[PDB]
């Protein structure tokens, strides 16, 4: 009755829920409304909705997306968000003509900023991936945003507990699948996930078998493979294994990337040179995730 009555619905931009444009429509004005089914919801998912409002009320960012309202209505549930306009970052990569380390460093700054606020407000995200890495505009030289914090969750100073089994399988941290109390490192062992995608197009951590697949993420077995590996700056890969270390007390705080060399000397530590098989192999990598 209610929502309704404010915002029109208009198309679908992604999908847990569904996020739709709409307009307030005697405002004018547009956003983009996660839109929850509250009956395939419990008591405790209930429950998480009204601190995932809370959480992103909190957050006040450029590089994170801003919340405007929250509306619950009959069978529903509605959160709603600037529009940003210029969709996933990984998408915008692959229609490039030019795409460098410089690139990929100065996106994982952005994202390292997002991540340090969050921290910095006790906001654990728990389920950074691709699909949260958005744009804000078409525009050249548009800011990377963070969008969803649907099972981000609330810590206390630096306290690790054991949150529960949440994330996506890829970018789930040794901690998470050990069963080991957790907190913010879990955000920077993702990081360290992007940031190798970022750099060659694909995965650090992959199998058909996902009990394989955990076991490869718990031994920290990847690698650097030659040849394309070979045309990576040392400080690139320094920061990846920093960000993939197993033992979450010695892995590398979101503070302390962001003066990581290859983060905070970016113009004179990254590559300039561009990488065309990381933008091919980007774009199958994009294909799989959408299939
Ligand atoms: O403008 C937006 N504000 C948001 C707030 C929360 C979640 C998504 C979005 C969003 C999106 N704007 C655009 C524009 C073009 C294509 C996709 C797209 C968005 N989200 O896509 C879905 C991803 C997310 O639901 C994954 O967790």
């Amino acid at each position: 009755l209610y929502f309704q009555s404010m915002y029109q619905l208009f198309e679908e931009l992604g999908k847990f829920s569904v996020v739709r444009r709409c307009v307030k429509v005697l405002a004018g004005q547009e956003y983009a409304a996660k839109i929850i089914n509250t009956k395939k919801l419990s008591a405790r998912d209930h429950q998480k909705l009204e601190r995932e409002a809370r959480i992103c009320r909190l957050l006040k960012h450029p590089n994170i997306v801003r919340l405007h309202d929250s509306i619950s209505e009959e069978g529903h549930h509605y959160l709603i968000f600037d529009l940003v306009t210029g969709g996933e970052l990984f998408e915008d990569i692959v229609a490039r003509e030019y795409y460098s380390e410089a690139d990929a460093s100065h996106c994982i700054q952005q994202i390292l900023e997002a991540v340090l606020h969050c921290h910095q407000m006790g906001v654990v995200h728990r389920d950074l991936k691709p699909e949260n890495l958005l744009l804000a505009s078409k525009l050249k030289g548009a800011a990377v945003k963070l969008a969803d914090f649907g099972l981000a969750i609330e810590v206390e100073g630096e306290q690790q507990a054991w949150f529960g089994f949440a994330g996506t399988p890829g970018y789930l941290s040794p901690e998470v699948l050990r069963k080991d109390p957790y907190g913010k490192p879990v955000d920077l062992w993702a990081c360290g996930v992007i940031l190798y995608i970022l750099l060659v197009g694909y995965p650090p951590f992959w199998d058909e078998d996902q009990h394989r697949l955990y076991q490869q993420i718990k031994a920290g077995a990847y690698d650097f493979p030659s040849p394309e590996w070979d045309t990576v700056t040392p400080e690139a890969k320094d920061l990846i294994n920093k960000m993939l270390t197993i033992n979450p007390s010695k892995r590398i705080t979101a503070a302390e990337a962001l003066k990581h060399p290859w983060i905070s000397h970016r113009s004179t530590v990254a590559s300039c040179m561009h990488r065309q098989e990381t933008v091919d192999c980007l774009k199958k990598f994009n294909a799989r995730r959408k299939l």
